[PDB]
């Protein structure tokens, strides 16, 4: 039978327009005579099916509704608001572009707020940083602003000599964002030096460099070897798979670089690709970040505080962006020559070289052309194979291009090392230029990390904002997980970059979604891959809570690897928590009896003094200060409060105190006495009052020599008194007198004894005046006015004076003259009419008696002239 007698219908339309439908067509069979007779039913196929439109349907970015508005209390009154990427762009879908989090102007719950409570016995840099007072006036900027050193009068040097800092030491203190493979903000302070002077010596470079406190180990010895120039081969990039965990870049050897990988994945699509990598680290330093008590950076520490206590996904994640994900525990500093070469697997297979051979040809070619390798034998296996043959014997130039994974130096210079047709990169000149840059701009290389979380350990609520942080981090990485991705054409393994999913191709496949396969590639299996996690479960009676993934997404198929890991995961679950805990002076001392301390407190500083004083009627005897001992104990003098006591008065060896005591009690008297010829000038009895006497003449007291009817004017001889000679008879100077001389208009001092004696004859020429030595006084003037009365006056008195003025009267052995009232003018009074009274302010008539009685008593008037007055 001829089957095409019954012709095909048209293919139907494809059941789908993408993601691979089917279509069919069938013979147009009529059961006619010819049909039944030619066994057409037994021998003809009657239908055809085939797949169609197997191109992937493009998937467009899908964001979600926004979250609840976010309160604001920065000095920037803006409101943060977030939505997230539900579905990531794929296979040429529309990428997402309306930014994830949008902020606006805000209404403040509280006006601009700043904090002030931080430093107790610590010192406050005016920057606000709080450092150990120990670190003050020590010849070193420990504050930053050097405030801790401003006007220091003298300083305790930490370091004997000025040592210089490791240059670029800060780079080992900056944060590391794992996912993005780039260093972020300064996170450790690595200039901080604690006052402690640790140092370390460069090989063959003069003076030691100054190690900072955070570096437990620094190294300057640099090894050179072949081992250092390493090459790997990659049949495809799916190999790179090795939650971010603390690792080493010696172990992983799988680098993410913001563009690096993506370029290479994009390259891998252009055609069936294999990759040869070749790198060589170029060190200037080892270094080991000391494990605990790291000195954070200002800016980091500040920001790491303005973080709320209650969990807050939005603002926590922000630290990762700003500061990173890890921080360097150990590493080196310099640069890394690192190039991923891209080779077309058809070329390689046509070259017939094995991986080991090809890796080698790139090794020795790099060595000759880029590194300045002294000289070497040519190797025809690398030079005359079918690939190198088409490029003047270069194997490297058989590549499509190189991608640069170089770290170190300025990017301009790294980029040049990456060859492509007609470009630079296989010229020594080029390599040396980069190499310069790498000294001028090192980078941390060959380095292990640690989660940035283990750094936030000594703030107010460390343990709080620590677990607050692991949460904000888990959810951070959640956001970058490839599970969100639709699966890929041939066991391609999806990887999320930003908000789109690039397909990483298995060797033997290319095309923009790894759809095209080369004639070698055969498989048709499908390895399993986790769908996304599930949502957390309600917290249980037990801490127990739950989460769940399903090995769907690409469901495992046709003998393809079931996805490996867990379908479920259990963590436990049921405030402001501090971090765990890792001189003091003395109490008020006890006075000695009858005293008290001059300063009451509950607590004294070690080394403080307090003074002991005494109640009234007592005085301290002994050192009067107690000192606070480090002990918490008081150092005490033998001090006490003794009762007041007078001591022994001013001893002139002449006098004799009695009772003789060395100390007298308040209330007891002494009797000062002198020998027979002598008598005490002052009183004979002083008494002890409050530790002084009544009162101690301090030498103004010694025993001077102090112990008949003739009346002492004349001396006896023949039972009859006769006038004594003044220059021959007068011995013991009588009291010194002040006598006046009418004949000489002159006064002078004289001994009474002589005066007396002289009186016998000339006395009507010399008049007494004042007791004591001559000296200006009212008496003088008075004795003047007296003597002026002059002639006409007669005197019959003998007090011992013994002369008495007319108006006065001797007191009869009482020893001095007295005044009179005008009433008693018995004896005749010469007529001194003219006199001014003063009271009546007039001139009236008055006798010498009345005139005399007024000048003696009050001396309160002026005598105009003897003889009649105006009145
Ligand atoms: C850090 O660098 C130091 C050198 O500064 C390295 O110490 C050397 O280690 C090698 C072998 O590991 C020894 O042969 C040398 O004797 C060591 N030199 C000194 C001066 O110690 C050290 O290995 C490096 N550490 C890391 C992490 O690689
Ligand atoms: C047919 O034409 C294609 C180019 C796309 O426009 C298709 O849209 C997609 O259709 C598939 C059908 O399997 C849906 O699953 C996709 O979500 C839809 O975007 C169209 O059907
Ligand atoms: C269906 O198959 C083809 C159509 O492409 C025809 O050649 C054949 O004869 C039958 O009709
Ligand atoms: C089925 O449809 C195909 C195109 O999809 C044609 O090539 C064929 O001739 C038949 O009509
Ligand atoms: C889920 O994740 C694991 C690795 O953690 C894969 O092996 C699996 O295929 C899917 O990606
Ligand atoms: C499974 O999915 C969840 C959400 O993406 C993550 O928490 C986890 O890291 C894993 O990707
Ligand atoms: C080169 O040959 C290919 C086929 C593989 O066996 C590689 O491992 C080898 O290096």
């Amino acid at each position: 039978c001829f089957c095409d007698h019954y012709a095909w219908t048209q293919w139907t339309s494809c059941s789908k327009t993408c993601n691979s439908g089917t279509q069919s067509r069938h013979r147009q069979i009529v059961v006619d005579k010819y049909y039944q007779e030619n066994f057409c039913e037994q021998i003809c196929s009657k239908q055809e099916t085939r797949e169609c439109n197997w191109q992937r349907c493009p998937i467009n970015c899908l964001l979600g509704d926004f979250g609840p508005w976010s309160d604001c209390d920065p000095c920037i009154e803006k409101q943060s608001k977030v939505r997230s990427v539900l579905r990531p762009s794929q296979f040429g879908g529309q990428p997402c572009t309306a930014p994830l989090v949008a902020f606006q102007p805000c209404i403040p719950s509280k006006l601009c707020k700043i904090e002030e409570a931080d430093c107790k016995n610590k010192f406050r840099c005016d920057s606000g940083r709080c450092i150990a007072r120990k670190l003050e006036c020590n010849g070193e900027n420990d504050c930053g602003d050097n405030s801790d050193e401003r006007d220091c009068g003298r300083t305790k040097a930490v370091c004997t000599r000025k040592y210089n800092p490791i240059p670029s030491v800060q780079l080992m203190g900056n944060g590391f964002h794992f996912l993005a493979g780039e260093p972020r903000g300064e996170v450790l302070d690595n200039s901080f030096t604690g006052g402690i002077c640790k140092t370390v010596k460069s090989s063959r470079t003069s003076n030691p460099y100054r190690v900072p406190a955070n570096l437990e180990n620094v190294g300057f010895e640099v090894q050179t070897a072949e081992d250092d120039l390493k090459t790997d081969f990659y049949k495809d990039l799916t190999s790179l798979g090795h939650v971010p965990i603390f690792y080493s870049s010696k172990r992983s050897e799988n680098i993410n670089h913001n563009s690096a990988f993506k370029q290479a994945i994009q390259a891998s699509h252009k055609k069936d690709s294999s990759f040869i990598r070749i790198h060589k680290v170029m060190k200037v330093l080892n270094f080991t970040t000391k494990a605990k008590d790291l000195h954070l950076s200002d800016v980091f520490l500040k920001a790491l505080n303005h973080l709320p206590l209650e969990y807050n996904s939005a603002l926590y994640s922000r630290i990762f962006d700003d500061f990173g994900t890890h921080y360097f525990t150990s590493g080196s500093l310099g640069g890394v020559y690192d190039l991923l070469y891209q080779f077309s697997s058809e070329e390689l297979k046509n070259s017939g070289l094995t991986e080991e051979e090809a890796k080698h040809c790139v090794r020795i070619e790099t060595k000759k052309r880029v590194l300045f390798a002294k000289k070497t034998k040519v190797e025809h296996r690398c030079t005359t194979n079918k690939l190198s043959e088409k490029h003047e014997g270069s194997f490297i130039q058989g590549a499509e291009k190189s991608i640069s994974l170089i770290r170190g130096g300025r990017s301009e210079y790294g980029a040049a090392l990456a060859w492509e047709k007609g470009s630079s990169g296989l010229e020594e000149k080029t390599f040396s230029e980069w190499l310069e840059s790498v000294k001028e701009n090192p980078a941390v290389i060959d380095f292990e990390l640690a989660p940035i979380v283990d750094l936030v350990r000594n703030i107010p609520c460390a343990v709080t904002k620590r677990n607050n942080l692991r949460k904000a981090l888990q959810e951070y990485a959640a956001k970058f997980d490839p599970c969100q991705c639709a699966p890929c054409p041939n066991n391609g393994r999806p990887t999320l970059s930003g908000t789109e999913c690039l397909c990483v191709c298995q060797s033997g496949t290319y095309g923009e979604n790894c759809e095209k396969q080369s004639p070698d590639y055969k498989s048709n299996a499908v390895d399993g891959q986790w769908g996304c996690w599930s949502s957390w479960s309600t917290c249980d009676a037990t801490y127990k809570r739950s989460r769940t993934r399903e090995c769907n997404n690409p469901a495992p198929q046709r003998g393809g690897k079931r996805c490996e890991g867990e379908k479920r995961q259990e963590e436990d679950c049921t405030p402001c928590i501090n971090d765990d805990e890792e001189d003091s002076g003395c109490p008020q001392p006890v006075p000695p009896e009858n005293g008290f301390i001059r300063n009451e407190k509950q607590l004294y500083l070690v080394g403080e003094d307090v003074e002991i004083s005494c109640l009234t009627g007592f005085e301290t005897v002994g050192y009067q200060y107690f000192r606070c001992l480090p002990d918490g104990t008081w150092r005490q003098g033998d001090v006490e409060c003794q009762r007041t006591e007078c001591i022994k008065p001013v001893v002139q060896e002449v006098l004799t105190i009695t009772p003789f005591q060395r100390l007298y009690r308040i209330g007891e008297s002494i009797e000062l006495t002198c020998p027979k010829g002598f008598v005490v000038a002052g009183p004979s009895r002083y008494t002890c009052q409050g530790n002084s006497w009544t009162p101690p003449i301090s030498n103004s007291l010694t025993c001077e020599k102090d112990t008949g009817h003739c009346q002492l004017g004349q001396k006896q001889s023949g039972s009859e008194c006769i006038c004594m000679s003044p220059e021959e008879d007068c011995s013991h100077h009588s009291e010194d007198l002040c006598v006046f001389d009418t004949d000489s208009n002159d006064y002078f001092t004289s001994p009474a004894c002589k005066f007396l004696a002289e009186k016998c004859l000339n006395n009507q020429q010399l008049h007494f005046l004042h007791i004591g030595s001559c000296q200006d006084g009212r008496q003088l003037e008075w004795g003047l006015e007296r003597t002026r009365l002059s002639s006409n006056s007669t005197k019959k008195e003998s007090c011992g004076y013994d002369t008495c003025y007319d108006w006065e009267k001797c007191s009869a052995s009482t020893s001095k003259c007295v005044c009179l009232l005008p009433p008693q003018c018995f004896k005749g009074g010469n007529q001194l009419y003219c006199v001014k009274m003063g009271s009546s302010t007039s001139e009236k008539t008055l006798n010498i008696c009345e005139v005399g009685t007024i000048r003696c008593a009050n001396r309160k008037m002026e005598i105009l002239h003897p003889g009649k007055c105006l009145a």
